[PDB]
Parts: structure tokens; sequence; C-alpha cells
């Protein structure tokens, strides 16, 4: 019952991997300590391949069918529809993985003929056959961390065309079942804003409240054949088309529930019995699994009033305290539950009682106050991560601007408004780039941004108080300050004189950069100005953004 089957074949890369950090003449002006920053290349896969690799004992009792009939229940009213060859085509990202099959993203968004009917092939292979593996492609995965070093995380993903097929059957079930299914509980809905919004209202909900996050280790390993088979049965209680029921059932015995592996060169790596990586279904079936067997251990371990939070494999549980000797053993049956649904730990939790300590996502909440001195609650983490792969797109044009990404994810955050903008705004004006669309890559789905564009997109995700934020905790602070010394960055009283200049900089060009001089640099000036809502804010359509994730979802939006 192994997660994995290996053949001897390595993992092999698709180019040239540069492990040691790029050095431009920009680099020593953000982070000075070079030698802690690296990248993982393929290399570092055997490594990998032993952790993701283990045997899986399931022990399902009374309280996960108990859950699961009541999941079902749910998922029965939802009505999905079938994805047009044309619409699951227009939502793939321009630089995803061309087909084996002589066609591109560029071929199949630009509806080619040759891009069109292998789609068409692949999905009459899919109605006609239910029964022969689909093959994957093993990817050892190039990202930037600091020391204090990571094997190569894994992506297994299937064919260009099949990730359209997928898209065609699945797109609306993702987009539109988890919500039904699992209410406030569905993480992936919430904006950032929206998120500390629901956790606070949670936290406040109870009258004396103890929460936890739970952090399964190597999760996609956890999930089993009857995992992928118990969510295709929730997919099956929507009404749906009979030709998008048997696509689905054709692509949880084919792909989903597992398949064979292969490297990039073509050879045989081995067989996967598990979850994969880089399928659409990645992120909604790790929501839906790690909801059912927390919920089903939430009732196992006799949690009281329990509110919970599921983002994939990341989950928090926010529950009425027994008091703290009761918690504290509660936590340690919900761990035992957990463990026989095959979902054990990685670090054992433990009970908090202060919203500002529990960590998910490698995030956290925390508190500063708005223009008016009101407290604003606002989600942050630890920069190291972010500061490191910002060095590393100095100097390396990259398919995912990491920091445009943290700049959306973490606007409010002292790091990211002192560090991040003003550092990036440097050198868009230097190129002349402000106007540059790119494509960056958060936590699974593909977006092209204008940088002109983040003062309205911020508004809108976080409000007015990311550009009027002051009085950081002095946790938080020293957080930062500590970051900056461990990797060598300049000291935040740099970057605010720094800002001052790129903010003179952008006034002076007079229009969209002038808002974001106006609106993303007006903390680094003594003379502040009372900000307004921009008009172009509300006229933005973020829709489709936070419906739902989409790990190797491969989806694409624009503006
Ligand atoms: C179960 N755990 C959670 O729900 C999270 C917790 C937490 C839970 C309990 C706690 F006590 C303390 C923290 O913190 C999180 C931080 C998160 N960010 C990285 S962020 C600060 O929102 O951008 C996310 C998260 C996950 C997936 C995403 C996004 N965000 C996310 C933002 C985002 C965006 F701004 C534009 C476009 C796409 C975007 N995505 C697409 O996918 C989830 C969580």
């Amino acid at each position: 019952h192994h997660s994995y089957t290996w053949t001897g074949a390595l993992i092999t890369p698709c180019a040239a991997e540069e492990s040691k950090l790029p050095i431009n003449p920009l680099s020593n002006s953000l982070l000075r300590h070079h030698n802690m920053v690296y990248a993982t290349t393929s290399r570092s896969a055997s490594l990998r391949q032993k952790k993701v690799t283990f045997d899986r004992l399931q022990v399902l009792d009374d309280h996960y069918r108990d859950v699961l009939k009541e999941m079902k229940a749910k998922a029965s009213t939802v009505k999905a529809k079938l994805l047009s060859v044309e619409e699951a085509c227009k939502l793939t990202p321009p630089h995803s993985a061309k087909s084996k099959f002589g066609y591109g993203a560029k071929d199949v968004r630009n509806l080619s003929s040759k891009a069109v009917n292998h789609i068409h092939s692949v999905w009459k292979d899919l109605l006609e056959d239910t029964v022969t593996p689909i093959d994957t492609t093993i990817m050892a995965k190039n990202e930037v961390f600091c020391v204090q070093r990571k094997p190569a995380r894994l992506i297994v993903f299937p064919d260009l065309g099949v990730r359209v097929c997928e898209k065609m059957a699945l797109y609306d079930v993702v987009s539109t079942l988890p919500q039904v299914v699992m209410g406030s509980s569905y993480g992936f809905q919430y904006s950032p804003g929206q998120r500390v919004e629901f956790l606070v209202n949670t936290w406040k909900s109870k009258k004396n409240p103890m929460g936890f996050s739970y952090d399964t280790r190597c999760f996609d390993s956890t999930v089993t054949e009857n995992d992928i088979r118990v969510e295709e049965s929730i997919y099956q209680c929507c009404d749906l088309a009979p030709e998008a029921r048997q696509a689905i059932k054709s692509l949880t015995e084919r792909l989903y529930i597992g398949g064979p592996l292969t490297n990039s060169k073509g050879q045989n790596c081995g067989y996967r019995r598990c979850r994969a990586s880089g399928v659409l279904t990645t992120s909604c079936g790790n929501t839906l699994t790690c909801y059912l067997k927390a919920s089903a251990a939430c009732r196992a371990a006799k949690l009281q009033d329990c509110t919970m939070l599921v983002n994939g494999d990341d989950l928090v549980v926010i529950c009425e305290s027994a008091g703290v000797q009761e918690d504290a053993a509660s936590l340690r049956a919900f761990t035992e539950a957990m463990t026989r649904y095959s979902a054990p730990p990685g670090d054992p939790p433990q009970p908090e009682y202060d919203l500002e300590l529990i960590t998910s996502c490698s995030s956290n909440v925390s508190v500063a106050h708005d223009a008016s001195g009101k407290r604003v609650y606002y989600l942050t983490r630890d920069p190291t991560t972010p500061l490191a792969r910002a060095a590393w797109e100095t100097a390396r044009h990259t398919p995912v601007n990491s920091w445009l990404g943290n700049i959306i994810m973490y606007a409010p955050t002292l790091w990211a408004r002192m560090i991040l903008m003003t550092h990036f705004f440097s050198i868009l004006l230097a190129q002349e780039q402000l106007e540059k669309a790119l494509d960056c890559q958060i936590y699974g789905a593909c977006y092209s941004i204008e940088p002109l564009d983040l003062p309205q997109i911020i508004e809108r995700l976080h409000g007015l108080s990311a550009f009027s934020l002051h009085s950081y905790s002095p946790g938080e602070i020293n957080r930062v300050a500590s970051c900056l010394r461990k990797l060598g960055v300049p000291p935040l009283r740099v970057w605010r004189h720094r800002a001052r200049s790129v903010r003179a900089r952008l006034l002076s060009q007079g229009g969209r950069a002038a808002t974001c001089g106006k609106y993303l640099f007006n903390w680094a000036v003594k003379t502040k100005l009372k900000l307004t809502p921009i008009p172009a804010a509300s006229q933005l359509d973020l829709s489709g953004w936070f419906v739902a994730g989409y790990s190797g979802g491969d989806i694409y939006h624009s503006l």
C-alpha cells in the first residue's frame, strides 16, 4: 500500500539548473549575505523520493462516514456545467508545458486546428476508455530558499491535452462544489482581508477560544486510493451532464487514483498510487479530504464547537476550550484519529489561546492601527523566503514573479510595503516597465498583472487600511529586523529614504504612476496625505480569482 513505486531511473531536468544565487549590480542593494540563498535542483530529487514514499494504513470509523454522508448531501445540490473546448482553452496559462503531440499553450489559446483536434481526440478517448492509466511527467521543482538545505519538491502532471480535458469536466465542479460542501470553512473563497475577518470573527464567536494548526507530513503521499475514490463520489453527487460523469469517472480511474511516472527524457521512473501534484483536482481534493478527516477527528476527539479553515492541506481548528489540561488531551485524540485516517502530523499540534500565535500557510495574524488609530488585523509571515526569492528575481527574470505575488498577498505588512514595493518600483522606473504586465504565480493559478494596477488591486483585497497602517506590533518589527540582519538586507531606515525618492520619481511621472506614488509610498512621507478610495478599483473584474484555488490546476487569469 505504498505511496510510490520506483525503478531507479533518475528524475531528470528539462533544462540547466542554477543552484547558486545570481549576482546583478542591483543585488547588494537588497541582500548582502548571498551564500544563504540557494535554489533546489533535480540533484536533490532522490532525497524527496525517499521522504514521499511510505505505506499508508487506513481505518475508517463511523465518524468518517457520518461526515461523508453530510458532505454528499450538500454536494447533491450542486449543478455544474461542462466547459466548452474554447472555455477550457482560454483558461490555459500562456507559458504552460507544451504537448508531446506537437502543440503548445499558445496553440491551445488561439484555438489552432492541431491543438483543438487533439483535445477532441483525448476527450473522446476519455469517454470510450475508463481503465488505461494516463501517463504523467515527474519534475523536480526549482524553488529558492534560505539556509537553516531542503531537497527538490516534486510535481506530477499529465500532458497539455489532458489538462484541457480535466478543465472541461471539472473546472465548474472545483469552482462551485467546495463552498457548498464546506461553507465558511473553504479557505480559497476569501481575499486576504476576508480571511483575517473570518478568523477574528470566529475567534470572537467562542466564549473561551482555543485553536491550533494541523499540518500533515507529505499530505499528497497520505492521500490513498479510497480517498481519491471518495472524492469522486462527492463530485458524482452533483447534477452533471452524462458526458461529464463519464469523463470524471475516467479521469479518476486513469489519472487521479494513480498511474505511471516518466521523466523529461522519457524514462519510466516508477508508479504513483497517491495524489498527483499537478492535477486540477489537487487543491480541491486535498481540501475536501482534509476537511472530511479533520471534521471526523473533531467528533472522535469530542472537541467542543469547532469551526475550521481548510486550504488544501493546511488546516486550522478554532474551538471552545474545555480547559488547558482537557484541550491538550482532546488534541492528542484529534492527532490519533487523524493518524488512523492516514494523515499524521509532521510536528505535533499545539493548543493556542491567542489568535496571533497560530501559524498556517507559513502565516499568522497581526495588529497595527489605521490613520484614525483604529486596531486593524492583517495576515503577515516571516519575510525570509519572500526576500530570498526577491533577491533571486532581482538578477534573473522568472516565470513566477514571487515579489509581485508577495506584494498582492502581503500589502498591509511592514516588509512588503517598505522593502518589496520600494525595491521593485525602483527597478520598474529604471527599466520603464511599470506598464509592462507580469505573469505571477500565486499558491496555484497564474495571473497577468500590470504593476500600475497594484493600488486598485490592493484596495479591493485589503482595503484603504493597507496604505494607512502604522504602529505595528513590536514582535512583528523584531521578526523583520532580525530577518534583515540574517540576510544582510539594508535596515528599514534605509528603505524609508529610498521610498521617498521612488515616491517623488513616480509622482513626477503623473497619472497611474503618481497614483502608485501617492498610495503605495504614503507611509514614507512625514507630511502625509489623507487618501480616498480609487475610482478604478470597483471597475476591476476580480471574478474567478477567489472563487477557488488551482494548485497544479494550470489556471490563467488576465485583466
Ligand atoms: C488554513 N489556513 C489558512 O486559511 C491561512 C492562514 C492562517 C490560518 C490560521 C491562522 F491562525 C493564521 C493564518 O493564513 C493564510 C495566508 C494565506 N496567504 C498566502 S494570504 C496572506 O492570504 O495571501 C493563505 C492563502 C492560501 C491560498 C491562496 C491564498 N492565500 C491567496 C491569496 C491571494 C491573493 F491575494 C491574490 C490572488 C490569489 C491569492 N491566493 C490563492 O491561494 C491561506 C492562509
